[PDB]
């Protein structure tokens, strides 16, 4: 029973040296030097490199560092009975140390079944998050406040109707919605329940509220179980500045059992480098889903700051294999997202995914209202089998985003 | 009262303009929409763009890209009225949705003295840790383990006896030790704490043994406070694994109050990089002495995967520089280390400064003891001022220590 990580390294020095140095430093730190009885004893525990793919060196690389480095990918197995059944160890074991060492980047890891079924998962998925809002077969709708901070409950309540009468499935707090005097966590949750309530009497439609669980971490638990209490809908969690294990947290606490949102705020700091980090699609994805995130929010591939198109899709993926013995986690690139590029999204993450309007909901010609009204034209005209214009010619709302942002052409 | 961040953007659009949309978006999101009374009801919740030092283009990093991007370092502030008064909120304002944008690296972060007075700081930093272990004037001298993942108790207790022989002032775990049948967490605090009053009562020598507090974040403060009961004399802490409001909670719990040592473990995936993350003085530095850190080890600028001198000592300055409402934390520069290489690390960092021979205590020719005994004498011969050499020519240890690994130059 072993992890086995996988690395993107780039040295001047040969990589097999370092690689075995690695394996070896990492785990038992001595091995020819001890008495055969000691090598038996300690053969469970030793690091093993599995595999090497030597890479082209790369010109531009080179150019960059003003050196000649060597490229490839390296896995190394660790033996479980190394650490402790907790995310902190396996990243500590995995990239501690290692992350000090240079030119490494941590692309994945694999964890044998048995070890992954010490680790929750999320508690509703894909499957549980459709039952709550009651959308089945359509991609969700979700769209975040606007101008939040500073601003009092009665216009808290007044933008979450006017978003719910838009036809979002979600409204979410903005990820540096803080608790205040002016807007209390607690307040926000039976204030926006409410309001929501009464959109539902009004136009049939169910909207959830996706609150913002922010302070110290050691008063997470305590608030969230309040949360709990009160009715709310979901919690959004900004993971990356608490630890992995905090979502975990959440997730197993038995009183709490409300959907938790993952924010990717932060993960930028680990992400983006050709040479150094963590790679998205472990990152934001396969280890937030089995940490315990029903949803998952990750840079689109799409817009002024798109990430790789493939990296956008790894996360995905990730996200909701089969393979995995966890729920699917609800994938929602976000980013750069209007109601032209509707039929792009469907095309590229399928009919379970979420087209996040974000705050940009609120910038249609008639507020958020008119916003989600052309967003949900969209989605049904993909769904309807119609391009986006036919379904234009029916709903002005949809026209109006069309002409202010216009279409994304989908044909290859 | 406002939090400052200064960050270094690379961007083929003009950054003035991405500045004040940032300065904005992550704020109050508009302003030249908003009536006269909401104009001054958010006023104070308004951030705004400080100043903008243009660098010009770097014709490397043009190159590497494939584009021409500017550059500048740019300031920020957001109202400390915007977010509640922890570190979660802090990073997530000052680098969330940020930390996705592009090129933009987290350089620093200047928050006024109210809002410091919120945190802790370390419990004892470097005047406590001095008293706790004894050693005035001279730097401190430390080691780690060598191969200790499935080995004993016995195996634990005479390994750390040695590196006290050695005249160690500290042993700490190494950081992929994890709690075991075989090596659980009190037994190492209590056995250890044993072994090393056997070594005063021979040596008159006193050593601390840094612990290696690991596990689930909840079930952290428990075993801390079980640590304090049983005597333990320092806390190792693989925070970055965690999150630095960990670190502080474990730094403001009274039931625990004992020293604790952050370790670099993971640091890497934020800081290396040249266009994303967070600067090391930041990250290392400033952050982990507010939170509450008395011992920092972060990457030293000596040996193979050295950090660039300047940056190293941006993070001591940032440990110890009395301007601050915080008690001094303890910089050990780690990595690369070796008896050669005390009068530069002296001259380098003064005397407030711990020596981290780390793992390779061991690797001298008389194992750990004469290991320690070659960095004892080659502390005392800089204090003497004396050459390594003149006082290896009367110190054995250090002679074989310096014929092996050398003296470094330390005359500018
Ligand atoms: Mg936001
Ligand atoms: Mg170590």
């Amino acid at each position: 029973s072993a992890v086995m990580a996988t690395y993107l390294l780039h040295d001047e020095t040969d990589i097999r040296k370092k690689a075995e140095g690695i394996a070896l430093g990492l785990t038992i730190g001595t091995w020819t030097d001890l008495p055969a009885l000691e090598q038996e004893q300690l053969r469970k525990h030793k690091g093993e490199v599995v595999a090497i793919e030597e890479l082209g060196e790369s010109e531009r690389v080179n150019a960059y560092f003003g050196k000649r480095l060597k490229r490839a990918i390296v896995k190394i197995a660790y033996p479980t009975v190394n650490f402790s059944a907790d995310l902190p160890a396996l990243l500590v074991t995995t990239f501690g140390k290692l992350s000090l060492d240079g030119e490494v980047r941590l692309l994945d890891l694999e964890f044998p079944d048995e070890w992954k079924r010490q680790f929750p998962g999320p508690r509703f998925g894909i499957d549980g998050i459709r039952d709550r809002v009651g959308v089945h077969n359509r991609p969700l709708l979700m769209s975040i406040f606007k101008g939040m901070i500073g601003r009092d409950l009665a216009y808290l309540t007044s933008e979450l109707k006017k978003q719910a009468l838009g036809g979002v499935d979600l409204v979410k707090d903005d990820e540096i919605l803080f608790d205040s005097e002016l807007l209390p966590f607690e307040k926000r949750i039976t204030e926006g329940k409410a309001a929501l309530q009464e959109v539902y009497e009004q136009t049939g439609k169910r909207t959830l509220y996706a609150v913002n669980l922010t302070g110290k971490t050691f008063a997470l638990k305590d608030k969230a179980k309040r949360a709990a209490e009160l009715g709310a809908d979901v919690l959004l969690f900004n993971v990356f500045a608490y630890g992995l294990d905090v979502l975990q947290a959440l997730r197993e606490d038995e009183e709490i059992a409300v959907p938790i949102m993952a924010h990717p705020a932060f993960s930028g700091a680990v992400t983006p480098s050709e040479f150094y980090g963590v790679a998205p699609s472990l990152w934001l994805g396969k280890l937030l889903r089995l940490a315990g995130a029903d949803f998952v929010l990750f840079p689109s591939p799409y817009g002024s700051v798109a990430l790789e198109r493939e990296q956008a899709l790894g996360i995905a993926r990730a996200l909701t294999d089969d393979q995995e013995p966890f729920a699917r986690a609800f994938p929602v690139p976000s980013a750069g997202i209007h109601p032209g590029l509707v039929p792009l999204i469907i095309r590229d993450f399928g009919l379970d995914t979420i087209v996040n309007a974000g705050g940009g909901i609120h910038g249609h010609p008639d507020g958020a209202i008119g916003g989600g009204r052309a967003f949900r034209a969209a989605i049904d005209a993909v769904l309807a089998g119609r391009p986006l214009r036919a379904a234009a010619a029916e709903n002005e709302a949809l026209q109006k985003a069309i002409d202010r942002w216009g279409v994304v052409e989908v044909e290859a």
